[PDB]
């Protein structure tokens, strides 16, 4: 935590944001719902598609989420049965919105009322599982009590726009629709904001050691939409539009200046990309007199999605997330333009491969509209990932490096209770041609041990199941704690060491234990130097892997997977074996087939202090 206050320290204050705000929702960088030439424009070929899908909804049928709907949370924690209509419902009504912009000749309107009216009769926005958030701790939603999350603001912000473009179109039909969204909108989102304190994701009350997260800018943005699109008093608009700033510029002052997003690239468009748009919408509001757009960390923090991007969707994955990925090109895309990141647009431009760009449906109007907006910039620009030889993030430890030969090494310091932390302190991921080859196993479905205390007790967890040694056989422990020193990072070199020792409990009776990376042209060099209190049990270094791999040699272990080669080089004193790992979790087996492999170097005699050099080519 840093006392940057970025967004205060921009506008001045309240006074000076009120002037800088536009009013009548003259920031709208949309067309008019009347201005149909306007909308041709925009659309292009999209326009068709986006009739399509309001076809679609033209019969759709509204319904209900039962009060057991939101009940079972509480019995057995489940949350599709309410998830799933809930989410229907309102991805009927952006689709409808979006079709009728496109169309504009009011053929959805109808079911634009009637999901309009049916939204203000529903008792709650919110997601079954945050309302135990309300007063009560119940998950059935309390008419006499309103709460604000990731759902509602998400609901508000669609609703709000539907306000905003078709009520007059309403008003044409009865006066009440619109009066009563409007009123609803009043009800459950805008007051709530500012009458409650204490919403956890605020970070009012925050104090060290409580999570600031993707939360605090999603519902922010989602708040100021609502704000910006239905407040037309300004007073009222810039004591709101300030209190965002105050809350938002605690989750910038939480963030590494760095720019790595500690929760990963699987989380990166909803954490640094909800970030940026509620700053998009700032700056829109503001007439962009009120911008972070110049600010380095703001560029680092969108440029994290570049650099954790290894090729043909495999990304790096520490930490609880999938090795697969590779994001919303359209957002990437506007994140890149608005910060000036050419890296960043080329590499949205590369996501593609070669296909247009959607404008997606969903549930974020916001994102339906920018997709509208910048999509055929986007569909214009050169593609290229050309990724550094080294990237170096100091604070949250992060290191990757490349070579000609299309090497990528992914390896990190860190501590062990990182966001949906593993046990991986010092470990490494090795991908060749853009093939995993060292592989970092990653997220498997969630059972009723993973958040629980007994976590440690699933393998994809474990230290024992990275890159990592068992050091007088003994892997790495949870805590905050449980920490890399003597981080190092040489970019020149291609060479990154931590002293990984401190990582590993009391029961390992070790003093230091550096592990090395060196990347070379043509190879890989990795060192572990300890020095140990006693020497209780051999050591036994894991590497993880995949495709076939053949121990038959000594000294080496040749790993093949879809075409590619690479060699693993050990020291004499190890025996290697080879334990198959079967994946009976598809959520794993879905990324790495039916089975992958641990080879086990075990040191064949212990010993106080020792080098151990491995070479991989
Ligand atoms: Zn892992």
């Amino acid at each position: 935590y840093t006392e940057r206050n970025l967004l205060q320290k921009a506008a001045g204050s309240e006074e000076q944001l009120k002037e800088a705000l536009v009013m009548n929702q003259k920031w709208v960088p949309y067309p008019a719902y009347n201005d149909r030439a306007g909308w041709n424009e925009l659309l292009g070929t999209n326009k068709e598609s986006l009739i399509r899908a309001g076809e679609k909804m033209l019969n759709y049928e509204w319904k209900v989420i039962r009060a057991t709907d939101y009940l079972e949370y509480e019995r057995s924690g489940e949350r599709n049965i309410m998830q799933n209509p809930y989410e229907a419902n309102r991805k009927a009504i952006n689709a409808l919105m979006l079709a009728e912009l496109a169309e504009g000749k009011g053929r959805f309107i109808d079911q634009l009322i009637n999901g309009a009216f049916y939204s203000c009769e529903m008792t709650s926005w919110v997601l079954s599982a945050h309302l135990v958030r309300q007063s009560t701790k119940r998950s059935l939603p309390d008419y006499r009590e309103q709460v604000i999350d990731l759902g509602s603001g998400n609901f508000g912000s669609m609703l709000s726009w539907v306000y905003y473009f078709f009520h007059d179109s309403f008003d044409k039909i009865d006066p009440v629709i619109s009066q009563r969204l409007r009123h609803t909108l009043q009800e459950r989102i805008l007051d709530p904001y500012m009458n409650n304190d204490r919403e956890w994701w605020m970070a009012f009350q925050w104090k060290p050691g409580m999570i600031i997260n993707n939360w605090n800018p999603w519902c922010n943005s989602n708040v100021l939409q609502c704000y910006l699109l239905l407040e037309n008093d300004r007073d009222r608009l810039a004591k709101a539009v300030w209190r965002s700033m105050q809350s938002v510029d605690k989750f910038i002052n939480f963030v590494k200046a760095d720019g790595a997003c500690e929760e990963g690239p699987s989380y990166w468009g909803h954490a640094a990309g909800k970030m940026y748009d509620y700053l998009q919408i700032l700056s829109d509001g503001t007439d962009g007199k009120v911008s972070l757009f110049k600010e380095p960390m703001i560029r680092r923090m969108g440029e994290y999605i570049s650099r954790t991007y290894v090729g043909n969707g495999w990304v790096v994955n520490f930490a609880d997330a999938s090795a697969k990925g590779g994001g919303d090109a359209p957002l990437i895309y506007r994140y890149g333009r608005a910060v000036g990141s050419e890296e960043m647009m080329q590499f949205a431009a590369y996501l593609l491969d070669g296909k247009r760009p959607s404008v997606p449906l969903g549930n974020d109007t916001f994102r339906s509209l920018q997709s509208i907006l910048w999509n055929g910039e986007l569909e214009k620009t050169t593609a290229a990932h050309t990724i550094p030889a080294c990237t170096w993030y100091p604070e949250t430890e992060f290191c990757y490096l490349t070579n000609k030969s299309g090497w990528f090494l992914a390896t990190k310091g860190g501590f062990n209770n990182e966001s949906h932390n593993h046990n991986d302190v010092g470990t490494f991921s090795l991908y060749v041609n853009t093939i995993p080859v060292l592989i970092d196993a990653g997220v498997g479905t969630y059972t009723r041990q993973t958040f629980s205390s007994e976590r440690y007790t699933i393998w994809t967890m474990q230290s024992n199941y990275h890159n990592l040694p068992m050091i007088n056989g003994v892997p790495q422990s949870f805590g905050q704690n449980y920490k890399a020193t003597d981080v190092v990072c040489q970019p020149k070199k291609r060479f990154f060491s931590a002293n990984i020792a401190t990582a590993y409990p009391k029961e390992a009776e070790v003093n230091s234990w550096t592990r090395a990376y060196s990347l070379g042209d043509k190879q890989l060099t990795i060192t572990d130097n300890f020095s140990l209190k006693s020497a209780k049990e051999s050591n036994q270094v894991n590497f993880l892997t995949w495709g076939k791999v053949d121990i038959s040699v000594p000294g080496k272990v040749t790993i093949d997977v879809q075409g590619q080669k690479v060699t693993l080089e050990y020291p004499g004193e190890f025996t290697a074996t080879v334990e198959t790992i079967n994946l009976p979790d598809t959520r794993l087996s879905n990324v790495w087939g039916t089975e992958i492999y641990r080879i086990a170097l075990k040191d064949k005699d212990a010993r106080l202090t020792g080098k151990y050099k491995f070479v991989i080519k």
